[PDB]
């Protein structure tokens, strides 16, 4: 059962306190915008995956009745206690599953001794994460640099490609180009990892209208359908005291063994990949990324970024979105937003931020359990 996104949608993503308003007028207007986007009645929904961290379990609801108003329809909250998904990812598994054949990814979020000063710090800095991601992040980059020489002005590049795009993104927070110096001199968070290297906290919504494939042939929606030709999830991979490693600790082999997966089942490899959206949480997390992904063998990351082959007239753009670096890093809506530039950049519309003929786009994106979800992502009727 081949699975397609057929419309998406976002708000744009903001400073906490920064918009007025509450998480159900900021999930109407994302879910909103993909319903029209898909051309599609609201009546097509027949269920919606809603993705959120804060709040009790009623929000999702909340979001879902406000946006379409009241109905029936199963609501499913993606972030539960007993098995720790993604909305899309659940999305895709209700349609390929025969269980729907038209449903609605809703995402949101709206904020409401080295720990305790991690935890200061991620406070007064506004920062989009737990306070042992830094160190663990900071140690994995710094494994790195001592196994394959990889200096810190590489993770500072990272971080500095990915603002550069976001001069180009209206959704996201930061649309600023920094100098790299002004990369590197910006507050120190943990070790080589300054601000600009880190992922601030944004508030807003993503929205993503997934269908089967009788359900687009059926109301002629071939035009925007951006086929999921694989998608893989892997959750914690169980190893040794011997064979454990700080890389490993932040899913390094995770995300290799899900975009292997992918890349088998799409029965392409990474250097089809045209476009690329990834969850740089931290610069040190997109670095070690790119050798998990196989865009490069082990170790050489450092030369692939100072090729440039990360961004425009390189192999592979990296984050045309700008990455979670600027976008900042609503946690329920990250991944939608994600879906959002890389169906743009499929289907051309991606305006000054257009990769020319991008054919395959690879997604990479965190759940709330540390899952890593790897996306692959074709036009499906070219």
């Amino acid at each position: 059962n081949r699975v397609f996104v057929i419309g998406v949608g976002m708000t744009k993503f903001e400073k906490p306190g920064a918009r007025d308003i509450d998480y159900p007028d900021m999930a109407k207007e994302a879910g909103q915008r993909a319903l029209a986007d898909a051309g599609i009645k609201y009546s097509a929904i027949q269920q919606a995956c809603v993705g959120y961290v804060y709040g009790d379990s009623t929000c999702g609801q909340r979001a879902i009745y406000h946006s379409l108003g009241l109905s029936g329809i199963p609501i499913i909250n993606v972030n539960n206690n007993c098995s720790t998904s993604t909305a899309l990812f659940m999305g895709r598994q209700l349609i390929q599953g025969g269980l729907a054949d038209c449903v609605l990814a809703l995402g949101f979020e709206k904020m409401e001794p080295m720990d305790k000063h991690m935890e200061v710090m991620i406070n007064r800095y506004g920062l989009a994460a737990v306070p042992a991601a830094p160190q663990m992040f900071g140690n994995a980059g710094r494994e790195h640099m001592e196994k394959y020489g990889t200096k810190p002005e590489h993770f500072a590049k990272v971080a500095w490609k990915n603002h550069k795009h976001s001069t180009n993104n209206p959704y996201s927070q930061f649309q600023d180009e920094y100098s790299l110096e002004q990369v590197i001199d910006s507050r120190k968070v943990f070790e080589f990892l300054t601000l600009l290297q880190c992922c601030p906290t944004s508030d807003g919504a993503g929205a993503a209208v997934l269908a089967s494939e009788s359900f687009v042939r059926r109301n002629g929606l071939e035009k925007k359908a951006v086929e999921i030709v694989a998608q893989e999830m892997v959750t914690d991979l169980s190893t040794t005291f011997e064979e454990n490693s700080c890389m490993k600790m932040v899913g390094y082999d995770m995300t290799r063994l899900a975009a292997e997966r992918c890349y088998d089942t799409a029965g392409v490899k990474p250097s089809d990949v045209d476009v690329i959206e990834l969850h740089d949480c931290f610069s040190a997390n997109e670095l070690i990324t790119y050798e998990a992904l196989g865009l490069c063998p082990e170790g050489k990351a450092g030369e692939l970024i100072d090729r440039g082959d990360n961004t425009y007239g390189g192999k592979w753009v990296i984050n045309p979105s700008g990455g979670l670096i600027s976008k900042g890093h609503p946690l329920g809506a990250t991944g939608l937003a994600q879906c959002a530039e890389l169906c743009w950049q499929l289907r051309a519309e991606a305006g000054p931020r257009q990769v020319p003929g991008a054919k395959l786009a690879l997604q990479h994106n965190i759940g709330l359990g540390g899952a890593v979800v790897v996306t692959l992502y074709k036009m499906g009727f070219p």
